[PDB]
């Protein structure tokens, strides 16, 4: 593990493979590092040159950081990019780090960006019980309880030791600061755009999109409609039992990948 000063701030990221063309690059959620993508990882290195990356507050160093959100994720892996003489990529950003992928999509257009993979990020505007836990791990005296309820649910009752084992034991040292910052930034993602579905449709060019995810039960059935109305945009349920698909199939979700990087 290697780390970069960007933006005045302590960047940790991997940088693997020597294949020409698009670099993929692996952004992880909230709370979590580049350790989501190891499963991935083999599969990815072996088809581009791959970098991980964490975000700013997550890398080694655990010191509270001063406040921050999507803008700054995007702005942060943007300059490690840039730092890294790194061309054109293909972002695959973990559920919520997909509103700071669509932020770099957005910034950099649709050549030097030309895809982007999310991984099961809720597509509808955000249930009033998401709602509601976006708020209770806000709450000192019961984050964790929150973040119990969210970890429980993102498990399904699941059997995959790689993911039990990333959720139990992979992702320490974090605390209050980080998880009422996540609580923050996706309840005002959603407050301001509505939908990542709507995020998308605000893209000025927009590049090519594929949602793979194993969680939200509602509807295929909206993204079948935004589908149908964007040809950029493509999607996959994969029938995992968790909300991490990355971790639980891995070499499903990096064929995904490899798939739609050859399109693109």
């Amino acid at each position: 593990i290697t780390t970069k000063t960007v933006n005045g701030v302590q960047i940790a990221f991997d940088d693997q493979g020597h294949e020409p063309g698009p670099v993929f690059v692996t952004l992880s959620g909230w709370a979590h590092d580049l350790r989501a993508y190891d499963g991935m990882l083999p599969y990815l290195r072996a088809a581009q040159r791959t970098v991980r990356v964490c975000w700013r507050g997550h890398g080694p160093d655990r010191n509270l950081v001063g406040d921050f959100g999507i803008d700054e994720m995007a702005a942060d892996t943007i300059g490690l990019l840039d730092a890294l003489e790194v061309d054109s990529f293909v972002p695959i950003a973990h559920a919520h780090g997909g509103w700071a992928a669509l932020e770099i999509a957005d910034r950099l257009g649709a050549q030097r960006v030309p895809a982007v993979m999310i991984l099961d990020l809720i597509m509808t505007p955000a249930p009033r019980e998401f709602v509601a836990a976006l708020h209770g791990i806000q709450d000192p005296e019961r984050w964790k309880e929150g973040r119990d309820g969210l970890v429980q649910s993102w498990l399904a009752g699941t059997t995959n030791q790689a993911v039990l084992d990333h959720v139990r034991y992979d992702s320490g040292g974090h605390g209050f600061d980080m998880w009422a910052r996540a609580g923050r930034v996706i309840d005002e993602a959603y407050r301001t755009w509505g939908s990542p579905m709507r995020r998308m449709e605000a893209l000025a060019e927009p590049c090519a999109i594929r949602h793979v995810f194993s969680h939200p039960k509602e509807y295929d059935a909206l993204h079948d409609d935004f589908a149908a109305r964007h040809p950029w945009f493509s999607y996959r349920r994969l029938g995992g039992e968790t909300h991490f698909p990355g971790i639980e199939l891995p070499q499903q979700v990096a064929a995904e990948a490899i798939d739609l990087l050859a399109g693109a």
